[PDB]
């Protein structure tokens, strides 16, 4: 319960607005951050609706579905490995605000 | 890094708008989706600025510092656990929109 203190300490650059340097010192840590679990409610090649842990239902379309294309196309080789209601997926929100289907590193 | 598809298929409730039932099927999945890594850029007892993996800088103040306050005081005898520049902390944004320093389970 009680706070135990930080897990680790990284060596900072002088410039605290140098995002590249800051990302570099963090390279090994936090690599699943912002990659969220969601369960698929509906799926077509044009839209996937999914429920995430915070209770919101998101809709993934367009660019957000690109990486997952083969799992939405009804390719016979994929068969019922395809995205379908109940599928557990991972999602991430882009800086432009749309959700995308991704996977854990 | 080609997309590998859904990792599992879950049983859904009959009512796909029952948010509690949907929460219940994810009860053992994504449990610290809302807790993020951040590296501390500056720290005083009243304010911590930290940098997230997504490249955003966040500011934690007031109630957000309460859990961790014994590690933020100007007391060198806290030891190597003291929050200071470069500390790797874990953070969560509250329902009200404010960041807080937390710990992973």
């Amino acid at each position: 319960n009680a706070y135990r203190g930080p897990e680790a300490f990284l060596k900072l650059p002088k410039d605290l607005k140098d995002r590249e340097a800051l990302q570099d010192i963090m390279q090994d840590i936090g690599n699943s951050d912002d990659i969220l679990a969601a369960v698929v409610l509906s799926a077509t090649p044009g839209a996937v609706e999914a429920f995430r842990k915070n209770g919101e239902t998101i809709r993934i379309t367009g660019d957000g579905l690109k990486a997952a294309h083969r799992f939405l196309s009804n390719d016979p080789k994929i068969g019922e490995k395809r995205i379908r209601p109940g599928a557990l997926i991972r999602v991430k929100k882009t800086e432009k605000g749309s959700w995308q289907i991704v996977q854990l590193p």
